[PDB]
């Protein structure tokens, strides 16, 4: 329950063409600009171990969250290269700066992957179902 | 089944400007006012232990409640500055007075969670899936 | 099997002003009269006890039963100040007649829940999630 | 597999106003007749026992049937005199023509229930969700 | 994966008069011919027995076929006379096609089952939940 | 998390008459060449064993990944000769090429089956429910 305070700098605006997009299926052919489009997969929950607590119930809640790619330079239906080939830092600093850069923490983890986790092509374009951990 | 008595009080009509909203997706684009904003999850329920009595078979139900947290004032894609830092007080006085200030209560434990509930952003203006018990 | 016979006498028309309502969201803004607004939430169903007898493979089936309570009358988002109070009596009648008055009953128990049903507010007027159960 | 030769006289167009209805929500304010209004619910499977047999992996499958009672006769929000009352007989009828009377049958039980089955009403009319077992 | 050779010859344009219908809820009232009218019902898996192999963790596959019939004939309301006594040699040859009649198969058992296949009817003029085993 | 580098020439444009189809119900009536038909299926997940690792919580995710075969020459309402036969090769291809064709792989199986997938038909067209395996 003290996230924002580094969300607020985890966050910065990476599209510099798309304007009140709301960005977090994706359109792939009049997308204004490469957004982090962030997506949502599920929750992570547990009992009757180290996570459970005495009061109030509370356990170290298991969280997902997970990202799509939108590049679609260099890689227009001729191959993919240039799609992560250049992905690939941009990838690390948004694992980097998204997730693993957390504050104070004591039971706030904040689960990091900067490897294992894959991601399947698809649409004919570009598809990007990517895998990472919060844990809070 | 005795709640009432004090949710009379813990209702205050806390937005000034919005009027017969029916609060319990957000906009985030055209609220009037930074309104309470209460989300229902789910519940919780469990037998063969002391929850479970005699006749009728009724036993302490867990309940779950949540809230949903919409100033946008100091936040307006700027920066986490004013968004949650002013909160923190409010948030106190929201689960304090909406949770944990219970009637008398024999097997209503109202249970109350002031910290241990994470809450993680997106859509690009604010978001916050709390997390709070209420067991009756 | 003989519900009926005394289910005739549990019905009588609570609303002088609503008519032809077919009662069992609300609305709370243009409801002409309180009526019960009774609702249906699930069943209970198991075997292999007392409940389950020879042929015919039936058994004694646990059904739920609930009912919304619809007054808005001394509050009108004004305080929990006659809400509850006056449905004190009002909710005893209900759950006195439309449950727990059963006929000549052998394998039909027709529960009922006196206290232990807690019930939630929301939606910024009136709401009760009643908890009964039916047994038959 | 050989139902129909008596499903034949099983159905018997009971009632004699409505025609092309497809019988099988109830509107209980412009039907024609009181039609059988038959009902599914689901079904029953179970192996690992004398149901399972050897090649075809096939068992006695557990079969749902219920039905819908609409008459609305000396019952029209008055009270329930005449409603079940006269069903009664009619209940037996239709549960030992359309249940219980199977033709030759070996692997092919056709279970029937005279009693056990309780229905409760709801809408401000009639409901009755019997509860009918099948096995075929 | 061999089926289709046999598959050319299971399938031989059943219906005279029904032209591109893509036959795999029914009418039952303005079909122009009784088609096979096939249904698709479920899957079968499993593992941890001979069904699995080694490698590409496949086993063998249990796999749901099943078939509706639209006769319709010397059976339009008056009586279950003609629509199932006829069909029985249709059954027969339908079941002894479309299933049963396999390749040379060595791990595709194309389970077939003459018997132990129930149908119920409904709505007023046929209905046939057919129950067969497909294994491929 | 490498796959792209292969994916590239993976996909190598099949169809030459279809033009920015966006192709992973089919129509089989109107279809300009007959693509790849790319279809998903869902996922294989597990833990407690060699999978899992230590930190980041990750496994050996299984992945799942299927094809809709459509070609429509020399099989339109005709006979299965030309539909499968003339696939069979392309099948090949096609299960070498999108799967089974890995880079430099440690933890990213890439699992392919070459047999083992079968296919039933259904529309009176063309149906063909691929089964294979991804692992990634």
């Amino acid at each position: 329950f003290l996230e924002p305070l580094l969300i607020e700098r985890i966050r910065s605006e990476v599209p510099g063409l798309a304007i009140v997009s709301g960005v977090p299926t994706l359109s792939e052919q009049d997308q204004p600009a490469p957004s982090a489009y962030v997506v949502y997969l599920g929750d992570e929950t547990g009992t009757g171990a180290d996570h459970q607590g005495g009061q109030r119930a509370i356990q170290t809640v298991g969280q997902q969250w997970a990202v799509v790619l939108v590049v679609h330079y260099a890689d227009s239906s001729n191959s993919g290269e240039g799609a992560r080939r250049e992905a690939g830092p941009l990838l690390g600093r948004l694992v980097k700066a998204l997730t693993g850069w957390a504050p104070a923490i004591d039971v706030a983890p904040l689960a990091r992957s900067a490897r294992q986790s894959p991601a399947t092509y698809a649409s004919g374009y570009l598809y990007f179902p990517l895998v990472f951990t919060a844990r809070f």
